[PDB]
């Protein structure tokens, strides 16, 4: 859009005298006016620039690898939340390793995972249901602990209006199939599990509720979203032998 | 407020013809106008949604457990800050364990601490004193180090306008009475202290100053604020024996 | 349009802390602002809701059955109106019965006519003629009266800007092929005419003029527009025999 | 007013080059801007055009025949209304027939009465009296009933700010000196009264009060306002014999 | 509210010189400014005053007699409407006569019914159901006709946002327990039924649906709302004998 | 766009009363408001109409004959301009005559050239180069003079933002292949050159620079743009013999 | 208008103290505010003052001598233009000389013609015709050429909204009855014609069309408008002999 | 000014997450908003770009050579203008040649004069005189004519608000010391005068008045302002011999 994209108007000379399109001079007025608008508020910016905002990682840095795990349907009582997953640590590590490696391989370039995310895409099962979704989670637990199937809503995370919620599993406790920048290697799940210092501890136990005063059938799409920094050389893929 | 909360106006039929309240049609104009207001600025939102803001944890996720520790009064010279606490690591761990467990017990449900906070509620001692509060802190120190009682203001944290400042003690170094999601157990301070890898190191040494050019008597309320994710089952409390 | 239709922005958790898209918080500001805009003007609404407006029947209740009767061209002198129709009552009842029944049959469901309308769709015959249309009408007349072919403009109805004018023939005088809710029956024009108490009296005599100071050739499309309330059961149409 | 009524500015050619008045180009900007203003609000219009308003009959269709009947002065107690007229049906029909025919004759053209109105023009008798007028009425009554001279204000019609109130007497019950479109005939009151099916029933019994907390002397001008659709041929009045 | 309700500010004299409160002069500026605001838009009003709006009868003229008849619950399929009432004409006249007379008696004053209304107060049975209500109706039917229990939504009346819909039963067909202004008399249902010319014909058959894409349990409160013009004398109620 | 292009809303009559769409009355308010907006600023227009603007000849009068001559690439040093053309007068007249006649013939109608233009379409050769173009020119020179290939920027013409610059060659010195309105004749270049009083003098010597502080490779498209007033009869082209 | 034309308010002294009218101080606020409004936009003016506009010659410099020549009526087919004048050069020079000298004489002062204009005042012949006028012209032609009576619209000059179009005949080709500043002399048409170098060449051949899609009868008033710079001494006219 | 000249705000990464300054995101909102402001008015620009404005030659193209000639003081009667110069053509050509050549020489580069201007810088002689200046002029006259010393104000040129007025002497009649692009040659005034075809004719006779109703002593600074297009090679000035 904005067709004449700030490059509107032309110019001609009539008997040595120079002429310019009027609408182009109107922009000259407006831009110069907008920038004058900017100078009065420039001290305002000076104080606003004291503070910072975070870049949406999913609209910004890093590659978007959405490794979907499963779907699930729950009936949620009012003011309650329902458990989405109740895996042992061993069974969370198998799914995470198997599903990412299988869908990502071949890994053809060097890369470092910037952040691992446990993602919830949530949908209401009935139409004309106006409400939002709520979330609670633990990231580690005693390995012989299993979470209650249903809990009461108490200070949840209020999920955004697009019904998508992403929970990160920091590099402080959770092992990664590739912890930092590394060539991809000859990897099997058994070598991975033996290298996790804490296989059975770190396992996300996640709940979802609603803001509805009714029983709500809800749809829960669960993925592990890898944000990956890929270092792919600026070189072609040749058919062998090269040259 | 907003009494007729967007559901204003009624409707009637007069000789098969349908009538509607005028003020309700005015909202029809305005909402449709506001949403038209929203479509011109919708590309603006598209660019704003590139970035994100943080949810105030104390107005948002997690339970608010304010375990008050002590009160203290300091006389602050101009451009100086006064030390609030100068505990050994052993003496910070005793207070943190004793005060949270004693005030929190009985712990009747499973829970995980999301973040531990060292909170400063600050008040001026005199009226008609217009100024704000400043803060500096170290979270760990050599255990045989003790902090100077008074320092000079040099790039402090500028405390918010409500005179409340909350400093988090991350899970990367500081041990917690319950590190992750766990049943509550038979716990004593001696078992806790022996399980801290770094008892004498991690201990907050915190200072407070003002923006005042005068000596200011100030009041400092210190609490440890636990933000707890509680997983309380959606089940009753029965008197024993159940059923 | 309005793509992100008020459901913009997402949410994520970073080390237990909750983040939300900025543009979504902008809507939080604006909606809450619009509703605050609504509370100051809410007493204004209270007074506006004292009064009511009518729903456009043709954009609203009832089925739209446009039974076109004929087209006609007139040359209109300035400040004059030209007669569109000059039927006897017997000849208005034949056209109304024959044309509605023939085009509506088969009438497969129960229905009640809510209002009968005599519709004028008017078009100028020449381009670059800026003016509007004017209307006058009588709905009943002495049956041996016939209207003048041309009259002088004197307090006409000023037709709307879309050049379409609809004149209703109330249920107080005019008989209807089906007066109220009724199964459709074995109906012929002779049974209808004999049941009209006032066949030769009620007959619309309608005129059209312009606001032009010139002779204007104008195009007049005349229809009888039935607004019908249909009570069609929520049942299928089966091929016989059912089951 | 608006002197240059959108036709401002001129144009000239200087050495084949075309020039135009600047203020005229300013309108080009503004109109095009207003119509751009109209396109953003055009969906707003789409929703507003769902509903309709009524045309003020007295500023619009039909001829304005104000047949004044009488004047009257009342002293109105606070929160009371005073009866304006208490005629039998026979005496309302004599006045209506005699006064309209006498003042309207000669009736030289065909015409149909669109609506009969009982009009109240109301004036305060004292200055510096800030209040409005209230109205109540019955249109028919048992013929041996006569209305109380004074009643209590209970849900009145709130008369408009210009102190003029018009009450219509529908064609559903009230007979008219000419019920529909008809040549004017040899008419006397006795033929009229004998043709009214319901002479003594339909008779307006009308009250007026104020919103004042004081006794108010008020002035009441009563007219019967005929809104007439006249079908006057576009032909001259010749002196006889024609041609 | 508006405390100083346009009567703000005072005045004093200092050595013969007159002083006035400043805020009061500010209103002098503003009112005079508002009325100057009114003169520029006064031609706008001139064109707006061409048209008229209807006064909400329930916030305006006439007494509000809400004679509740019954409550009913329906399960509404999507895009369907459910029949609210399916009475014979004899059974609609018994309820209307019995319920209004029983709840209105003693009728102590003269009165005329201005309009009879069939009222629907509608509520959703579940929370967090965002939708509106739709209506269709017939007012008369063949007396041996009974309406389908469920129909398909086809050009309904869109009920107002407050979920209250009022349908009037005109004086053109429907008989009334008191048709016009009359003393109340010795009345029984049998005398009433025998005086209705059309007892079994005129009977409202009314449907309700939703704008929801789900099955909706809905609550339907049905009343007959009499708008009554009461002519209650401005005289006391004395205990007998008077004087 | 503007769909309902000021002709929004319809009108209907209900029991002789006239109704109009509400959104159409909203335009009645707005237009009347805009024109009231126009009357306050009408004295402003009166003063603006004191002055005039020129019509863009290329968006306005005359036919657009763009006779492209050649393309050229220059490397422009900072603050310098590069010569685009350095023809003798004899060689400018050959190109102008040959290229216009060859591309324009057959000239089938009478015509007069309104203005001859030397046009520069300029493009940067590299992307992400933010700058504008500058121009200087002489229209006549001593015929044995040849212009320097590169000069220094000193008060150039600042070319418009669309990078197109048009320089006119007035009728005061430059001969034209057809000087005024004339039938087209049996014309060869030798007859043309012999009729130019000043063949070797009038020859445009034109330079181009940038506002860039870097060496810029630039692309220069050069055309002679004839603005022609064509007097083409309103008659068909028949195949011979006519009739 | 603007009665108190910036000189509002008075002043008085009360016991040595000075008082000033409040409304006058309000202007002090506003002017100072307007000029502060002017300083923020002053850089905007700096950029606007880069460019210039032309003064309407007819509202500005030079005397307005409108020498009307003739009137003419044409029927214009759609998308066509009709020739207004088809004079030989000899016959254009006779009219120009005869009509200006006859109507201007006595020429009592020295004067120089600044510009000669061929003026078209255009009016539609029918009312309610919304369209504008278009123009094309040649100023010189082969003298044995005569223009087609009707041509097709192809890039016309779009005449201004006041339907007046002025075409100048430059001093570069057209001879003038007085070419520059000169005493008026003993002049006859034969001396004039013999002094024109190019009598039969320079003769305006002018066309007019419309923007209408209909045949339009149009009215064309043609004048030669002399803009004259008169140098009339600041001396009286005495009756002879002076003194 | 505008310090952070649209390049405000910085960015940092915290644990792989990207942060940006808030004030910089505010500009992102505003620019994107301004450009959205530009798209609604973009059709407005489309219509404004139909027309063109002239570039102030003195703030734009060409070199500014202000060759001051003389100063003069006049006493101006009200509504009169006073003659500034009354030279013969021979004496105007001597001053123009002598003063430009003497002040311009050495002419070291090739150049073409774009326009010759007769400039008036005007100042009031007394303070607190609020008025503007008016101008009239002839550019050629009979050579034996001399202008009246004082004339009456009749349609003057209204000089701009900065009291500077520039009058151009076109290339159509006036000879120039260098008519087009040419090396500078061995030039004397006698060779120049002999090459002017019209030495005694073309000579500006210029008047000045005021808008004052009083006698005004005024100061008149007269210059000939040459706008020169200089073609100065991008080569150094070496001391001889080069290399």
């Amino acid at each position: 859009s904005l067709r004449y994209s700030r490059h509107d108007g032309t110019s001609c000379v009539i008997d040595n005298h120079h002429l310019k399109s009027l609408g182009a001079v109107l922009n000259d007025v407006r831009r110069k006016k907008d920038r004058i608008r900017e100078a009065e508020y420039e001290p305002i910016i000076d104080i606003a620039d004291q503070y910072m905002v975070t870049e949406d990682p999913f609209r910004g840095p890093g590659k978007n690898v959405r490794i979907t795990l499963f779907k699930e349907i729950r009936r949620v009582h009012p003011d309650t939340m329902k458990l989405v997953c109740n895996w042992s640590g061993k069974e969370f590590l198998r799914e995470t390793w198997t599903r990412f490696i299988s869908e990502e391989f071949p890994i053809t370039t060097d890369q470092e995972i910037m952040d691992l995310w446990f993602e919830l895409q949530l949908r209401p099962m009935h139409p004309n249901r106006c409400y939002k979704f709520t979330m609670q989670y633990a990231l580690g637990a005693h390995p012989d602990y299993v979470a209650h199937d249903v809990i009461r809503q108490q200070d949840p995370y209020y999920v955004g209006p697009n019904n998508i919620e992403r929970i990160n599993l920091s590099k402080k406790g959770f092992a990664f199939p590739l912890t930092c920048l590394q060539s991809v290697y000859n990897d099997n799940f058994e070598r991975f599990f033996d290298d996790v210092l804490w296989p059975y501890f770190y396992r996300p136990l996640v709940y979802v509720g609603t803001t509805s005063a009714e029983i709500e059938e809800i749809m829960i799409e669960v993925s592990l979203l890898f944000k990956i920094k890929e270092f792919a050389p600026d070189v072609p893929l040749f058919t062998g032998p090269a040259y």
